[PDB]
C-alpha cells in the first residue's frame, strides 16, 4: 500500500487548503532533530524532547516554516521531571532562525534561555519566551523585533523559577515596537509598570508581580488597550497555596483615581488579589465600555454594601467579587448595595467567600429587575439557612450557585486561589434552569422545600447528608425536573416509589449511595425504575450492590446504565440463577456499564439475560480470567465490547462466528500471548481494535487479513513483546507499510528480543538478511 | 552452606518434640506427588493441586504418615476455579491408603468423589468428605470406619453441588461406629434425622437440609450429646442471598415438646433459620446445662414479648434473638419480657433486625440486674431515637454495640444472612467499654449527648453525618475516654481546639473525613494536636489533604501518624518551602505512612524535615520514579524503609553508606533491572530485604556479601527477570545451596530465558555444561 515507508519519528498532517505541511515530533523522546523532515514543511512542533541546541543546521532545507513550537526542551528545575531533569540550558548558534523568511511563530518557552535570540527574521509576530531566565529587558535586544504583534516574556522569575533579583525594563524598551498588540509580563518579580509603551497594546498582562504603585500617566497613551490585568500585586495571602508576600503597611494596590482615564476601550477590568479596601468611581468615569471586572481576593466586605462605583458600569457583563470577607469575620447576612441594580447588562454575578450564616430573599432585591442575569453564585460561604421558594423571583436565570454551604433545614476546583490559572502546560447545565446545592449539610428533604420551584430542570443534590428512604413524595413541585444529580448521599431504596414524582425525569444520578448497600439484611428495591417514564440515563455506580430484593429491573425507556463499581460476583454467585436477568427487563437499554464488578468469570446466562437492544458493553477491571467467546451470540445488536484491564488469555478463534455485529473491540491490558489462526477473518464490520499492553509475540497474516484491517479505523499494538525473528517478517512488513493507524509507531511498537534488535522499533527494523 | 540442595516444590518442617515431620505442597501447581517426600514424613499436605489420582505408588515408601491432607484437587464445578476447571474426578484406585498403618486422619474434601473411599486403615480416626457427590449412605460402606471419631460429610448435595435428588441414609447406618464422637451432615439434602445413631456422639451437625419436622424419639439415646445444630430447616427466606426454599404453608421445623429430653449434656442449641413462631418452655426441662442458644432468622417477634422459656435457661451464657422482626412491620419500641431478668449466667445477648423507632431506658429494665451481662448487640435494628444516657447502667458491659441504626438528635459482614458461615475453604474492644453508635444518622452533636457516660473508654462515631467544627465542647463528659473513632464523617477542622476536651485520649481516627479538604478556601487547622498530651496513634488517611492553614502539627506524645492518601505532593510543591517540617514537631513521633500521596519525587527538605525518632517510614504507592538514597543520612533512627509499588529503578551503590540505622527495606513492585556491584558491602544492620516483583536480570556475589547474607532473616527475590546463562553460575549455585530464607523458589523463583529454560525454576537449573 506504500511504496516508501514514513520513517520519521514524528506525526505528519496535511492541510491542502492553507498549504500546510505540519509536522509534529510532540513526545517522542528526542535528542537531536531528526532527519528527513519534509521541505515542505510549515509547522515544525518539537514540544518535550531533549534536544540540547539549535543551530544553522537545525532548520536548513525548511525555508517555508511559518512556526516554529520548541517548547520545553529544558523547563527550570521545579517545574520539571525530576527523574529526568535537564543537564544544561538550550544552546541557540548564530543565524539559525534569519533563514527563516516566512516564520512568524516561534515558541521557546521551557529552556532556561538566559537571552531573547537575536538574529530573529523580521517576519515573526509572535515570540514566547515564558519559563526561561530572563530577567532585564533591553531597547537594544528588541531591535530585531520591529514587527512582533503579541509578545510573552512572563514566568521568568518568580517561585518556581527563581531569579532571585528585581526584574528590569529598560525606559520605553517597548516604545518603537509599533505592531506590538499584546504584551505579557506576569510571574515577572516585576517592580513598576513600564514606560513608555507603544499605543497600538490590546492587551497587557502585568499580574502577580511587585508593583506597588500606579503612576497617573502609567496607561495615558494606551487609547486601544482592551484586556488589562493586574492582578497578584498587593496579593490577599490568607490561605494561599502558594509562597505569598504582602505588601507592606497592608497597604493596598495603590492606583491614582484617574489612572484609568485614557482608557477607553478597555473590555476587561482584573484586580484579583490587589488588598483593595475601596473602589473609587472616579476610576470608572470615561470606561464605558468596560464588560468584565475581577474584583476577587479583596478587602471590599464594606464596600459592597455601599458600592457607588457600580453607577458607572451599565455595560459590564461579569462582576467578580469573591472571597472579599473580613478575616474571622461571621456575618449574620448579606448586605447588597442598591447600586447592583443599575447593572442593567450584567448576566454572571460571582460573590463567594462573603461568608455569612443567613439568606434570606429580601438581600438579592437589588437583582430583582437585572433581566440579562443568567448566573448566580454564591458558593463558598458557609450560609447555614436559605428558603429556596425565594428563587421563584430569578425563574431566567441558568444557574443559580449555592455549591459548598452548610444549608440544612464550571470553573476549576483551584480556581480563586491559585497562583496562575492561565498557567500553559508544557454537567446538567444545557438541560435549562439549575439550582446547585451540592455539597450542603442537607440531612431531610420534603416537598414544602421545593414549593415554586416548579421551573426547575436540573436540580444538584450531590453530596448532601440526604439519609432517607424515599416514597415519591419528597420532590412533588419539581414538575419540571430532567435531571436529578442524587449521587454522593445515603439513599435508602426500601420503596420502589421513591422518585416517581419525577415524571420528566431524563437523568438520574444515585452513585456513590453506598451507606445502606454495604450492611446485610436491609431491603433494597432496584425495581423502582418502572415508574419513570421517560428516564434515559440511570448512574448508580459505586454502589457497592451485592443484593437485592426485587430480582428484576424494569424500563421501557432507559437507554443507558452505569452500574459501575458494584458486586454483581456476589450477585451471580455460581448456582444462584435468580438475578441472571436483572437487567433483561430493560426493553430500550444500548449502553451497559457493568466494569469493576470484581467478575472473575461470567456464570452463564448472564449473556442470555442482556436487554436485546445492548450495544455498548464494558466488562473493564474485572479480572476476569475466562471468557466464553461464543456466548456473544446472544448480542445480536453488540456494536462495542470493552474487555480492557482483566487476565484474558486468548482471543475467539473465528471473530466473525462470535458476533458478525462486532465494530470496536478493546481488549487492552490482558494477557494475550498469540492470537488464533483464523481470528479477524471475514470480520469486515469491525473498524477499532485495541491489543495494546499484552504480551503478544507473534502475528501472522492468516489473524490479520487484509480484507478486514484496512477498513479498520484504528489498530492499537503497542507495548507487546514482539519477537523480531525471520519469523515475524509479513507482520514486520505490513507494519512498515499499513496506511491503517497504528499509535506509538515511534516510541512503543518495540521488538524485546532477539538481542540485537532489543528495544529496537518495527518500524525501523531491517530483515534483509531474511531474504538472502 | 548445603552440600544436597532441596528441589522437592514443598515446604518441610521439623517438629522434634511431636516426631512430626511436616511436608506442605500447597498450592504448588502440582499435576502429580512430587517425587522424594522424605520416609520419615508424619504430616503430608496436597491441597489446592491438580493431582488426579491416587494408588498404592502414592504413599508407597510413606509408612509414618499420620495425616495425608488431599483437599480441593478436583473441586465441584460451581465452587471453583472456572478458568481451571477439573476436567475428571479424583481417582482413587484399591489398597491406596490400606499400607499405612498410623494414618489417624484423611482429608479427602472437595475431589468430586462419588462412593465412600474403601480400604481404609483400622487406625482412622479422623475423614473427611465435604464438597464430594456422595449422597447415599450405606451401612456396608462404612464398616471400615469402626475406630472412627470425626466425620465430615456435607456439602454433597445442595445448590452450590448439585445431585438433584434426596439425601439416603441407611436405617442404623451409624449405629455400629461406637466411637463416633463428631458428625456432620450439613448441606445435604437431607430429609429425616437419621436414626439410630450412636450415644457416644458429643456434636450433630443437621443444618441448612430439608428435615420439615424432628420425630419424638430421633435424639433419644444421644445421652452425651453438646452441640446440636438444626438450624436452615424450613428457612426463613426473606432478604436470603442464596436460593431459598421454605416449607410451606409458612410452617416451622416442628419439634415435639419432648424431643430434648435426654440430652442433658447439651450446651450448644442452634435453631437459626427454622421459620419458628414459639419457644415452648416445656422443650428445657431437662437441658440444665445449656450455655449456648442461636434463634435467630426466626418469627420469634411476639415470643420476645413474653418468652417463659428463659426461665429454664439460668445457665445461658449467649443468647441469639436477632432478625425475627415480622415483616413489614416497623414496631414503636422494643418489648424485652420481664422473664429476660432470669438469665442470671448470660453474657451476651444479640438481638439484631428487631426493626423499631425508638429506644428507651425502661425498655431494658428486665436487664438491669444481669450481673455478668458483656455484649449487648442492639444493631440493625433503624432505631432513630435513643437517649444515651440509658447507658449508665450499664457500666459493667463491655460492649454496647448500636452499629447500623438511624439514630439523629466482632462479627464478619456477611453473618446473619450467609448460608453456611462454618464453611470451609479450600478494633478497640481491648481499651475498656465501648459504645458503638458507627452507621447510624448523628449529624450534630454536643455535650449533653454523652451526659452520664464518663466511663467509656472507647466511642465509635464511624460513618455517621457529623459536618460540624469541633471546638473542644462537644464530647465533655467523656472524661475517660481513650479511643475515638471519627472516621467517615465530615470534619471541619476550623479549630486547633477540636477534641481537646478528651484529656485521657490515646488513639484518635479522623480517616475519611474529606469533604472539607476537597473545597478551595477552607481553613484546616491541622495543628490541632498540639492540645493532646497523652495523644499516641493519630489516623488521617483518605482526607485529600492538599492545604493548611499552619505549617506544622506538634506535639509531645505522638508516636504514630497514619498520612495516607493524602495530597502531600500539593502541600509540597517544589519551590514552595513553607510545609517542608509539617511534622518535625512531632519529637516523640515513631512512625509515619505517607503512602498514597502522589509523591513522585521528594523535595529537597523531606527528609532533614523528619522528626529526630522517625524508626518506620512508608513511602509505597506513590509513583516515586527517583530517590536520593543519600538523604536517608538525615533519618539517623530509620528502621523500616517501605518503598513498595513505585517506579525506582537503581538501589544506592552502598546502602551502608545511607544509613548505619537501616534494618528492614522494602523494595518490591519496582521498575530495579539491576544491583549496584557493591549494594550491600558493610550493611551490617540489614535484617530483612524485599526485592520481588522487580525486573532483575542478574546478581553478582560483589552485592551480596556474605556476611550481610548470614544476618538476613529474609531475602525475597521471586517475579524478577532472571537470565539463566552461563553469566548466572554464581547466582544460581547459591540460590540452590544457601540456608537464607526466600519464600516461593519452588513456584515463583524461575528463569525468563535463554529459550531453552522459560519457565524453569532456578533451583532445578542444570549449569553443568559452563564448567566442561
Ligand atoms: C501553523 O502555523 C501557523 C503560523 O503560526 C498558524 O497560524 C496562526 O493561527 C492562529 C490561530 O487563529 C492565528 O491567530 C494566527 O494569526 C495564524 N498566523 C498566520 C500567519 O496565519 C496555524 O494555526 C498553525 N496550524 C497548525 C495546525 O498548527
Ligand atoms: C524578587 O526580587 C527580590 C528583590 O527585589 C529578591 O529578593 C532578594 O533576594 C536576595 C537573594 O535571595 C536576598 O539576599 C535579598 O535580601 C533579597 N532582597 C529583598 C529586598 O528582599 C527575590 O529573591 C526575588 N524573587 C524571586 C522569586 O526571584
Ligand atoms: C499432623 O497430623 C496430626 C494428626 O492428624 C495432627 O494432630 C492433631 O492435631 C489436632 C489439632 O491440635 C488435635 O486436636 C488432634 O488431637 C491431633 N491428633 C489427631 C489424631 O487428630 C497435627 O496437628 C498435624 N500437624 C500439622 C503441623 O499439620
Ligand atoms: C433436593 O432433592 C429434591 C428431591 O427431593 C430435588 O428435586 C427434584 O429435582 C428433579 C431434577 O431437578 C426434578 O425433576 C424433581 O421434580 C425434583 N423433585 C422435587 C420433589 O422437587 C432437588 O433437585 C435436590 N436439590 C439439590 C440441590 O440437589
Ligand atoms: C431488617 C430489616 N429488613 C427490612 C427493612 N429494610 C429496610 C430499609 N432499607 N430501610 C428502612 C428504614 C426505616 C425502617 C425500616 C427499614 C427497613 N426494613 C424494615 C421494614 C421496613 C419493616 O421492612
Ligand atoms: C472562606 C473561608 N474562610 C475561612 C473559613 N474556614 C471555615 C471552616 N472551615 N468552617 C467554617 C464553619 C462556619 C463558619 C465559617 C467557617 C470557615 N471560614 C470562615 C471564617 C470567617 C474563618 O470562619
Ligand atoms: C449595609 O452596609 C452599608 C454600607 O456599608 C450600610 O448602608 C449599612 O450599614 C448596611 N445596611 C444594612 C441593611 O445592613
Ligand atoms: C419559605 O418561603 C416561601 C415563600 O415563597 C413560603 O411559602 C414558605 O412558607 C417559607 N418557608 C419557611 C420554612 O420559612
Ligand atoms: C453536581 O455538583 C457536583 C459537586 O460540585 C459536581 O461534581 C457534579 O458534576 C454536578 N452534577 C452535574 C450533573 O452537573
Ligand atoms: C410518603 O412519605 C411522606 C413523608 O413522610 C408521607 O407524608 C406520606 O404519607 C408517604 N406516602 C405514601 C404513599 O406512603
Ligand atoms: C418490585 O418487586 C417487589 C418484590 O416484592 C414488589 O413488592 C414491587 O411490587 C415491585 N415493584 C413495583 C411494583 O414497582
Ligand atoms: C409485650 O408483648 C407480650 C407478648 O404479647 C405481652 O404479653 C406483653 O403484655 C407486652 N408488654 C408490653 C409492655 O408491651
Ligand atoms: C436523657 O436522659 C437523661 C437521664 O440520664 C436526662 O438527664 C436527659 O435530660 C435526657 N435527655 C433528653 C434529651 O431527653
Ligand atoms: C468502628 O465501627 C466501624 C464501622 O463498623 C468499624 O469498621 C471500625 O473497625 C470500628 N472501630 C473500632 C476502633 O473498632
Ligand atoms: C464552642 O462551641 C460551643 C457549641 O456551640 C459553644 O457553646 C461554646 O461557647 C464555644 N466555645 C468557644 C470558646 O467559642
Ligand atoms: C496553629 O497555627 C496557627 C498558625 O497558622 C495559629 O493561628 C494557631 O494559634 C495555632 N494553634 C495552636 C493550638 O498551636
Ligand atoms: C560514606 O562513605 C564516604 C567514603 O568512605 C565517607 O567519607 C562518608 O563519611 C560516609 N558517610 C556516611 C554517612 O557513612
Amino acid at each position: 500500500a506504500r511504496w516508501f515507508p514514513k520513517t520519521l519519528p514524528c506525526d505528519v498532517t496535511l492541510d491542502v487548503s492553507k498549504n500546510h505541511v505540519i509536522v509534529d515530533c510532540t513526545d517522542k523522546h528526542l535528542t537531536e532533530i531528526p532527519g528527513g523532515i519534509p521541505t515542505n514543511t510549515t509547522n515544525l512542533t518539537l514540544t518535550i524532547n531533549h534536544i540540547p541546541d539549535i543551530s544553522p543546521a537545525s532548520f536548513h532545507r525548511l525555508v517555508h516554516l511559518v512556526e516554529i513550537d520548541f517548547r520545553c526542551n529544558c523547563v527550570p528545575i521545579r517545574l520539571g521531571s525530576k527523574s529526568n531533569m535537564c543537564p544544561r540550558r538550550l544552546q541557540i548558534k548564530p543565524r539559525s532562525f534569519s533563514g527563516l523568511t516566512y516564520l512568524k511563530s516561534l515558541y521557546l518557552d521551557g529552556n532556561q534561555l538566559l537571552e531573547i535570540p537575536q538574529g530573529l527574521p523580521p517576519s515573526l509576530q509572535l515570540l514566547s519566551l515564558e519559563a526561561n531566565n530572563i530577567f532585564s529587558i533591553r531597547k537594544e535586544q528588541l531591535t530585531e523585533l520591529a514587527n512582533i504583534e503579541i509578545l510573552y516574556l512572563g514566568q521568568n522569575c518568580y517561585y518556581r523559577n527563581p531569579c532571585y533579583v528585581s526584574y528590569s525594563i529598560e525606559k520605553d524598551a517597548f516604545l518603537n515596537l509599533t505592531k506590538l498588540k499584546v504584551l505579557s509580563l506576569k510571574d515577572n518579580n516585576v517592580t513598576t509598570v513600564p514606560t513608555v509603551l507603544p499605543s497600538t497594546l490590546t492587551e497587557l498582562y502585568l499580574y502577580n508581580n511587585m508593583i506597588a504603585e500606579i503612576q497617573e500617566d502609567d496607561f495615558n497613551n494606551l487609547n486601544q488597550l482592551q484586556i488589562l490585568d493586574l492582578s497578584g500585586n498587593c496579593p490577599r495571602c490568607y490561605n494561599a497555596p502558594f509562597p505569598c508576600t504582602p505588601c507592606k503597611n497592608n497597604s493596598p494596590l495603590q492606583i491614582p483615581v484617574n489612572a484609568f482615564d485614557a482608557l477607553t476601550e478597555l473590555k476587561v477590568l482584573r484586580l484579583h488579589s490587589n488588598s483593595l479596601q475601596h473602589v473609587p468611581p472616579r476610576w470608572f468615569k470615561n470606561i464605558n465600555n468596560l464588560q468584565e471586572l475581577d474584583l476577587s481576593q479583596n478587602f471590599l466586605a464594606k464596600e459592597i454594601g455601599d458600592a457607588k462605583f457600580l453607577h458607572f458600569l451599565p455595560n459590564l457583563i461579569q462582576l467578580d467579587l469573591s472571597f472579599n470577607f473580613e478575616l474571622q469575620v461571621y456575618r449574620a447576612s448579606m448586605n447588597l448595595s442598591q447600586a447592583f441594580s443599575s447593572l442593567k447588562s450584567l448576566k454572571i454575578l460571582r460573590i463567594r467567600g462573603y461568608v455569612f450564616k443567613e439568606l434570606k430573599s429580601f438581600q438579592l432585591s437589588p437583582l430583582h429587575n437585572l433581566q440579562n442575569l443568567e448566573v448566580l453564585d454564591l458558593g463558598t460561604n458557609f450560609i447555614k439557612i436559605a428558603n429556596l421558594s425565594m428563587f421563584k423571583q430569578f425563574k431566567r436565570l441558568k444557574v443559580i450557585d449555592l455549591s459548598v454551604n452548610k444549608i440544612s433545614p464550571v470553573l476549576e476546583q483551584l480556581y480563586y486561589f491559585r497562583y496562575d490559572k492561565y498557567a500553559r502546560s508544557c454537567s446538567c447545565y444545557k438541560y435549562g434552569q439549575t439550582l446547585d446545592l451540592s455539597k450542603n449539610s442537607i440531612f431531610f428533604i420534603k416537598s414544602s422545600d421545593f414549593q415554586h420551584l416548579s421551573f426547575l430542570k436540573c436540580l444538584n443534590l450531590s453530596g448532601n447528608l440526604i439519609s432517607q428512604t424515599l416514597n415519591g413524595s419528597e420532590f412533588q413541585p419539581l414538575a419540571e425536573l430532567r435531571y436529578l444529580d442524587f449521587s454522593n448521599n445515603r439513599l435508602d431504596l426500601l420503596h420502589s416509589t421513591a422518585f416517581e414524582e419525577l415524571r420528566k425525569l431524563e437523568v438520574l444520578d444515585i452513585s456513590s449511595n453506598s451507606h445502606y448497600f454495604q450492611s446485610e439484611g436491609i431491603t433494597h428495591m432496584l425495581n423502582f425504575t418502572k415508574n419513570l417514564k421517560v428516564l434515559q440515563k440511570l448512574m448508580m455506580n459505586d454502589n457497592d450492590i451485592s443484593s437485592s430484593t426485587s430480582r428484576t429491573m424494569e424500563s421501557e425507556s432507559l437507554r443507558t446504565l452505569e452500574f459501575r463499581g458494584n458486586h454483581l460476583d456476589v450477585l451471580w454467585r455460581d448456582g444462584d440463577n435468580r438475578y441472571l436477568q436483572l437487567f433483561k427487563n430493560l426493553l430500550k437499554l444500548e449502553e451497559l456499564d457493568i466494569s469493576k464488578n470484581s467478575l472473575s468469570f461470567l456464570p452463564s446466562g448472564v449473556f442470555d439475560g442482556m436487554p436485546p437492544n445492548l450495544k455498548n458493553l464494558s466488562l473493564a477491571k474485572n479480572g476476569l480470567k475466562s471468557f466464553i467467546w461464543e456466548k456473544l451470540r446472544y448480542l445480536k445488536n453488540l456494536e462495542t465490547l470493552d474487555l480492557s484491564h482483566n487476565q484474558l488469555t486468548t482471543v475467539p478463534e473465528r471473530l466473525s462466528n462470535c458476533s458478525r455485529s462486532l465494530k470496536n473491540l478493546i481488549l487492552k491490558n490482558n494477557q494475550i500471548r498469540s492470537l488464533t489462526k483464523y481470528f479477524l477473518q471475514d470480520a469486515f464490520q469491525l473498524r477499532y481494535l485495541d491489543l495494546s499492553s499484552n504480551k503478544i509475540q507473534m502475528i501472522q497474516k492468516t489473524s490479520f487479513p487484509e480484507n478486514v484491517l484496512n477498513n479498520l479505523k484504528m489498530l492499537l499494538l503497542h507495548h507487546n513483546r514482539f519477537l523480531c525473528t525471520c519469523d515475524a517478517v509479513w507482520f514486520v512488513w505490513w507494519v512498515q507499510h499499513t496506511e491503517v493507524t497504528i499509535p506509538y509507531l515511534a516510541t512503543d511498537v518495540t521488538c524485546v528480543g532477539p538481542g540485537a534488535h532489543k528495544g529496537q522499533s518495527v518500524i525501523s527494523l531491517d530483515l534483509y538478511t531474511c531474504e538472502l
